[PDB]
This record gives C-alpha cells, structure tokens and sequence, in this order.
C-alpha cells in the first residue's frame, strides 16, 4: 500500500482513501464459516469499497486455523476490494473478549497470513503493544486503521482531536473515532473536531462518525468536513445510524457533484 | 392557512410545513409576464412543494397591474402548489432597488390580489412597518415568511439566533435565515444556531441554510437539525448551493425513512 502526507491519502490496492468522495465500508458479521461465505456472496453484488470483517462476531476466533480459513473464504469471494480485519474488543463494544496478548497475537496472525490488506487496532489497547503491532503490520505491507469508540457519550471536541492526534503519533495509517451523541449539539461537536483535526493536524486520512439516527449527517458529509470513509449496511447495520449501501453511495455521489 | 404551536407547524393549502421531511421550495426568476409563465411551465414536471416568485427579477415591479397579471399568469400554470411572493431587496442581494415604502406597498398589493398564499418580509425592513404588514397579511389570510440574508459571511451563532427570535417577536409565521460560509466551521455555526433556536424553544417552523457548495449539507439535514424547508433548482439556481430538485427529494426521503 502507499500513503502521501501531502494529498493526505492512503492507497490500498487501487483504492485511494482520502481523495474524492468518501469510501464505503461494509461489515461482514457471520458466526460460522457458512454464514461468512453466504454474506460474502450476497455482498459481492453491493456497491462498496472496503470489506470490514468483524472477527469478534466469529465463533471460532480462538482457533487460529479457523480464522485463516474464514479470511481465505472471504478473499476468494470478494477478490477486488481491500479486506479490513477488525476484532472489536469487548471493552469497546465487541461481541467477545480476549486478553491483550490474545488480541495482539490474533492481529499478528492476520498480518502474517497475507490475506488482509488492513487491520484495526484500538488506541487504548496499550502503547507498547500498539507501537510494536503497527510496526509489524508495516513490515508486512499491511495498513492500520487505529480506532476508538464511545458508545455512551461524545467527549469534548478537544478530547476527540487529542485522541486522533495520538493515533497519528502511534503510526496509524488512518485514525478513526466513533462517538455516541446524547443531543443534536453532540453531533456538531464530532463534526467540529473532524474539521479541526483534518485542517490543522492530519497528514493522513481520518474517519469519524457520530452514531445513531441523530448522527447520520456525520456519515454523509465526509467530503466537506474531512472524513475519508463511512460505513453502510448491506442488511443488518454493524452500528446504529448506518444507512443502506445503495442509499449511501447515492447521497455521496450527489454531494461529490 | 393554519398554524399550531404543538407540532410547530404552518399549514398552507394541504401542505404542512414543520411536519415530517423538509419541504422543497423552487424559485421563479423571469423578467416579463411571458418569462415567468414559461418558467412555470418548465417547473411543472418537477417534484417540489412551494413556488417562490422572485419578484425582484421582474422588470415592471412598479406597475401594479403588471405585477397582478404576472401573478395571474403563474396561477394559470401552477394550481396545486402554494405561491410565495418574494421581493428580495437590493440591500439583501436582490436584483433591483425599491424604497421601503414601495416595498411595503408592493407586498400589501400582493396580499390584496388573493393570488398569493404567502409573502416574504425582510427582518431589517424596519420593525414598525414589518409589524403593521404582518398584521395586514394575517387579516387577509396570508402567511409570512420573515427573512434575513448575509451573502458574504456567517454571523456568530448568538447573532443568528437573536435574528430568528426577533422574527418570532415581530409575528413571522416562518422565520428564515440564509448565510454565506467562508470556512467549514461556518457551516457548523449555522447548524448550531438552527438547533439552538429550534430545539424545544421555537414555537413555529424555521428555515435555515448555509449557502454555496460548502454549505449544501445544511440543505439536506433539516429533519434532524430543525429546518422545515429547503430550496432546490429546477434549471438555474436562485442562490449558490441549490442542487437539483430531484436529487434534493431523493436525499430528503432517504433521511426521513
Ligand atoms: O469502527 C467501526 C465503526 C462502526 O462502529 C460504525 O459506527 O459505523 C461500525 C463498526 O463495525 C466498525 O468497526
Ligand atoms: O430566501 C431564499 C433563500 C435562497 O437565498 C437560497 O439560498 O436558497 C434563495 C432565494 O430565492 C430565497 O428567497
């Protein structure tokens, strides 16, 4: 993959994240290899840019062989889209829990497989562990989306910016933050932080969102405010506020014009 | 017309402004009677809710009979959409100048015609004459959109809110403000003022917009943030940032559903 600090872009495959209209990410959440393959097949007909595999939804996550088998199955079905490997931790709202060591080993195994283009690492996993794993990913030509989630509130704009800057400091290729609005003002706080980060500090693409139906604007206005990607739902949403993939592309295309 | 402070609505004909998805306004901008008639024909296959006649684009505005005939010509083409009579003053970006007295007489004549459902009165016309004209419009069953426009900058949110509050105080059925963003933050300023005024405070619908391409998101997000209507373009836009009416309705429907 490539990255430019001037264009503030990350290029994975031929996809240029940070240029033009925001890119669409869709999450695959199957429990079994059968569910993963059927979802992948169904998704192939959809118009998205990046496939996020939510590995925390996978029952056999603790069996190394099974994870590799599922990654391979996805790659065989969805052959022309970057594959993002994401174990969302229990701490940050994931479907199952792993020790820090297990979580880092899981991500290292994904990097080593050569089957995934990007991995998601959580900002608050631990500095030593994050830096070591970012380095390992980079040594293997795998990009890192570094993430943070607040499912119950929206921190101050200053705190949101501080977290995004810390992700940059840790070597994140793409800093990403998702927060929960409790008011309409909270949605605008997330957008304010997005504009501030993108205009003042970012030298790479960032991804931001205010969850829930109230925060939907944050999933649509990335081109003007400075969010490089957005999540859409093919069937079931991976988080509240996501709109259908078809509708999402329609809105982004309208805004790009 | 009707109006309710329960649901913060204004009902003109069967159209309920302030309920559900934002309503769409399009502007008619012809120089002569036959120009406005031809434009009205062009607009008839478009999906919009309210027809704004931009009377300041009309060459013979000082000839009362000409203005009446033009209003009549419009109503011959467009029979199923409320007609909003708007002379945008030179001071606020209009295409020609009229004295305050001429402007007030023009609006009173529009009210008397029985051909217009609504009139636009500018907040900064003069408080006393605005109050008197609002009273006259109301006595003749004509609703009033009270407006303010800043085509060059975005005032502070507190100032935007003060203006919207003053419009309520002066009797506006629908306060309306349009401002010009010079930075991305300015768009957020306009949305912030929209929420501050509208959310659990205003007792009637309001219309707000951040103009230009940078502010287009403000024309789409009214259902969440609190703007009851939005302007689109059929052929030529009447202000920078308006997108096609078809595209506008597409996004509004996506966000309502
Ligand atoms: O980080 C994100 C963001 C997300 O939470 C959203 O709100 O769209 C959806 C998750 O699957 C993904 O890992
Ligand atoms: O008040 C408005 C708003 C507007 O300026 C706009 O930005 O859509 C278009 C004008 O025709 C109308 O009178």
């Amino acid at each position: 993959y490539f990255q430019s600090n001037a264009m503030k872009t990350v290029t994975v495959r031929d996809l240029v994240v940070g240029e033009g209209a925001p890119k669409i990410i869709v999450s695959l959440m199957g429990k079994t290899i059968t569910d993963v393959k059927s979802e992948a097949l169904a998704y192939r007909e959809a118009d998205f840019d990046i496939l996020e595999w939510r590995v925390d939804h996978f029952a056999n996550v603790t069996t190394a062989e099974s994870v590799l088998e599922a990654a391979g199955a996805i790659r065989e079905i969805i052959t022309d889209k970057p594959l993002l490997f994401t174990f969302r931790s229990a701490k940050e709202g994931g479907e199952q829990a792993l020790t820090t060591g297990q979580y880092i080993d899981l991500n290292r195994a994904a990097v080593d497989s050569g089957l995934v283009d990007m991995i998601d690492l959580e900002l608050f996993t631990g500095d030593d562990e994050v830096k070591a794993t970012v380095g390992y990913a980079h040594q293997h030509n795998v990009a890192v989306i570094m993430s943070n989630h607040d499912f119950h509130k929206t921190p101050a704009a200053e705190e949101i910016v501080q977290r995004l800057r810390k992700m940059q400091e840790l070597g994140a290729d793409i800093p990403m933050i998702a927060v929960m609005p409790q008011t309409k003002a909270d949605v605008l706080t997330l957008l304010t932080a997005t504009v501030e980060m993108q205009e003042r500090y970012a030298d790479r693409p960032i991804i931001t969102m205010s969850m829930s139906k109230t925060g939907v604007i944050s999933r649509l206005a990335g081109e003007v405010f400075g969010s490089a990607a957005t999540f859409g739902a093919v069937k079931k949403a991976s988080a509240p506020g996501q709109i259908s993939v078809a509708d999402l592309r329609t809105v982004l295309t309208i805004l790009h014009q």
